[PDB]
């Protein structure tokens, strides 16, 4: 049991995808190629961002960067903002988010429900514009505390100390780890941990079809897949149809990459155990029509 | 690790509500009065109905009542239908849900995404259709003892294991499975434990002996409490949780006024996602 929602975080289930996996059982045709889904919607606000959000705040608190009642400022496409907003309610901080104006209405509603102030940056330039806008706001008011999810090592550390160790415990036979590439925390932290323990482990990024996050270490990745929106939608729908998991759009892209890695292993007669991140659920994407 | 999403069900967390509790810590004014929230949104389709749904299906399979490719029929306001739809997808059954009109659109969207067929306007309608089509399987959540069993065998034990000092259990009263199953378990194991319903202001599962209290809760109070929970504890709960929290706070204020220790467990049956379209948030 836990003393607050903040602690009911991580230790997420890993579920074998027996129908979607290229080959679930070993046999006469060759070795198994299995997919394993780590369900990061089993978290306080329903996404993986709860891990770095909470660790970024707590580390900021430890470093004396946050006095009680402080106002936090963060550029976000939504998930990090929501996680931070939750954490800010339990810890007594105010929150200002800079979010692109072309984000789903669900994200907006949930941030307002948590009492975050939202500044909607121009759609054009997307997250680059959000980040640049937040830097301009940080400079107009230095009392505001920007944790900076694209450069804060506590982001990466949450996956190094959490996501990675959880994966190795549940899946010591892991051959591949597949996840989306955004802040880069998930892949950098989980990947660094897994490469220290698992000999020839492959770390595979899925990214949408500039601005390089400061967290990014190019030596960590084996490969990067670019996935178009149509394939991401297709795989998201396919995951709920075949395995019952109602995931967000990034999971479709990750799945697309993982099935590619999977098809490659199968065609080469190689055993594979491919862990893939389900970073959030489908709820915040319903208004997009992608599940229609 | 798990083999299927169906297995990643239950063993939900219990979270202390330090801010909303009448008194978290023992002090000179008297003993603690604690609220503990069991997060049943941490489940395959995001609600407590995953427990009875999966158990009803698996019990119908073992009993031989349910054969490959069968059509399943169920009257539902959404949560049960969603749970069944997910499980029917995995197990290869067709699902028809009989629902009221004015169900939130998020419900219909997720039902259709899982491939469920929706028929509007619910129990009587389902019963007629089932009678007309004897090969359809109507599990019937209002009277199937696998619903209650799912809580007697899951929710109850998990709660006792995490909260052996429990004095009260509070939940919504719908099919009555949660309170009958959890409540019977708790009353058979914990001396003088109290079992408290919240209902909005008769299923064959209901047993009049189990409940020690029941509170009717108005919509405005339910909404207020739901909003209060998210503002104060960070938990984004559905509306039933508001009503449940209303009852739990009432019971907690009683214990505080009486100077008695209380450890009150309450069910968060689902999250807020499906209720955004209602404006309540
Ligand atoms: O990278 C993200 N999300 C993201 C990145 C950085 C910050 C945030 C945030 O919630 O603030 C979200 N999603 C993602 C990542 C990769 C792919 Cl392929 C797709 Cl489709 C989506
Ligand atoms: O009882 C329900 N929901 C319910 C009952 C029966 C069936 C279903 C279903 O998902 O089909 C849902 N919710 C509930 C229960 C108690 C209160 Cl006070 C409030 Cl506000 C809501
Ligand atoms: C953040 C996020 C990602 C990418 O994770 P990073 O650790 O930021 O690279 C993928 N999908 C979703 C839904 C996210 O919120
Ligand atoms: C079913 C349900 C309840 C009531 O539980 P029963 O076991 O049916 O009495 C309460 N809240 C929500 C959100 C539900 O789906």
């Amino acid at each position: 049991r836990y003393d607050s929602l903040l602690q009911a975080l991580g230790n997420t289930p890993l579920v074998g995808l027996q129908r979607l996996s290229p080959r679930w059982d070993d046999g006469r045709d060759g070795p198994h190629v299995r997919l394993w889904a780590k369900l990061e919607d089993r978290n306080p606000t329903g996404s993986i961002k709860d891990r770095p959000a909470v660790r970024m705040i707590e580390q900021a608190e430890a470093d004396g960067l946050l006095r009680p009642g402080a106002t936090i400022l963060e550029p976000t496409s939504g998930n990090t903002g929501i996680s931070l907003a939750m954490a800010a309610r339990l810890k007594g901080y105010r929150l200002i988010c800079v979010m692109p104006e072309n984000t789903s209405v669900e994200r907006r509603q949930l941030l307002e429900l948590y009492g975050a102030q939202i500044i909607f940056s121009a759609a054009e330039g997307g997250s680059n514009t959000a980040v640049a806008t937040a830097k301009e706001l940080a400079a107009t008011n230095p009392s505001w505390v920007m944790l900076y999810q694209y450069g804060n090592p506590a982001n990466t550390d949450s996956h190094y100390c959490g996501t990675g160790p959880e994966l190795l415990a549940d899946l010591p036979e892991i051959t591949h780890f597949v996840a989306g590439l955004g802040t880069t925390g998930t892949l950098m932290g989980t990947g660094r941990f897994l490469r220290e323990h698992v000999a020839n482990v492959k770390i595979v990024a899925a990214e949408p079809r500039g601005f390089v996050p400061e967290l990014y270490d190019p030596e960590i990745l084996t490969a990067r897949y670019s996935v178009g929106a149509v394939d991401a939608v297709r795989r998201t729908r396919e995951l709920v149809h075949t395995e019952g998991i109602f995931a967000g759009i990034s999971t479709g892209a990750v799945l697309h990459a993982a099935l590619g890695v999977g098809a490659g292993a199968l065609a080469a007669g190689e055993r594979a155990d491919i862990a893939l991140v389900v970073a959030d659920a489908g709820w915040k994407y319903l208004s997009t029509g992608a599940y229609a």
